[PDB]
């Protein structure tokens, strides 16, 4: 149950991280997930 869940937050990583990741996470596009639900 909480495996599945993980914290974004408190986790540490190499740098490298930091220049592979450097440009974004997820789909910040993030346009409408739910709002969607109701056409």
């Amino acid at each position: 149950g909480i495996h599945k869940q993980k914290e974004k937050s408190r986790l540490q990583g190499g740098v490298l991280v930091n220049e592979i990741l450097n440009h974004m996470k997820r789909a910040t596009q993030i346009p409408s997930y739910k709002k969607l639900i109701m056409y």
